[PDB]
This record gives structure tokens, C-alpha cells and sequence, in this order.
């Protein structure tokens, strides 16, 4: 589990998204496995703004952040789940490391801020969901 907050809104895994999160849905994407629901309390994180393939994410199932590099967003294939059949997920960028289902949610960050979140993994592949072309996350 985890959510990135900035501004008036939250930002979380789109199977992950809770009844409250789609009461107060703003944007959802199933082919980028992302949702943004509005808040009422103002979030203060901040979203990179660049195209660093470096950064550090951090692992739940291990309590620790990890440095990789990662792959530039892209269209990739995932394998189906009880949340999706198999399909393309877009704008998905992987590094290797580990990462388990629950570990979604889990921040990426380079020096410039949020880069995105774990979205997929498997056989040593960790893929995170970018936000970084959402510029009316700031606005
Ligand atoms: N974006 C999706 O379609 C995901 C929906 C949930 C299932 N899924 C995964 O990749 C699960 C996963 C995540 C992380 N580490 C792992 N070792 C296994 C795909
Ligand atoms: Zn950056």
C-alpha cells in the first residue's frame, strides 16, 4: 500500500483505490494502473519534474529504500491478475530489485521529488507507475 498527496489530491494504485477514493474521483487511467481522488486537507509532497533514470524506491517487505535505475516510461505486457486481465500497462518503467505484491504503492524518488509508484513485479523486475507528465497534479 501507499499514496503520494499533493496539493488537493491523492495518488494511488487503481486496484488499490478504496469506496472513498471513488466517491471523490477525479482521474483514472486502468491502461497506467493509476487513480487521483480529492482531498480536503492539503498534501505538501512534491512531484519531479525531469527524465532521471536514477532514483531510490522504497520496499515494504524489506523496511528499506533501495537505489536503481530504471527504464524510461513505456508501454509493457503484465501478466493477469484478480485485478486485470493480461494487457499492455502504459507509461510503466522497470528497475531490477525486489519487490511483492503489497509492496505496491511504495514511492519512487530521484533528487528532484516523487518519480512514481510500484505498480508490478515479478522474477526480479520491480515496475513503477510514472506521474511525472501529470502536470495538473500541481495546479
Ligand atoms: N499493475 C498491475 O497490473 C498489477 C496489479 C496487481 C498484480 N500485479 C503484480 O505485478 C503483482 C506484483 C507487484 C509487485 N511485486 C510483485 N512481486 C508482484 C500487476
Ligand atoms: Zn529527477
Amino acid at each position: 500500500s501507499g499514496a503520494i498527496y499533493v496539493g488537493n489530491y491523492r495518488v494511488v494504485n487503481r486496484h488499490l483505490a478504496t469506496h472513498n477514493d471513488w466517491a471523490n474521483l477525479v482521474w483514472e487511467d486502468s491502461s497506467r494502473d493509476l487513480l487521483v481522488s480529492s482531498t480536503t486537507a492539503q498534501g505538501c509532497d512534491t512531484i519531479a519534474r525531469c527524465d532521471c533514470q536514477t532514483g531510490v524506491y522504497y520496499c515494504s517487505s524489506r523496511r528499506k529504500h533501495y537505489p536503481v535505475s530504471f527504464s524510461k516510461p513505456s508501454l509493457i505486457f503484465v501478466e493477469a491478475s484478480e485485478y486485470y486481465p493480461a494487457r499492455y500497462q502504459s507509461h510503466l518503467m522497470l528497475a531490477v530489485g525486489h519487490s511483492e505484491p503489497g509492496d505496491c504503492g511504495g514511492i519512487l524518488r530521484c533528487q528532484h521529488g516523487v518519480v512514481g509508484i510500484v505498480s508490478t513485479g515479478g522474477n526480479g523486475l520491480v515496475g513503477f507507475a510514472d506521474v511525472r507528465d501529470l502536470l495538473w497534479l500541481d495546479e
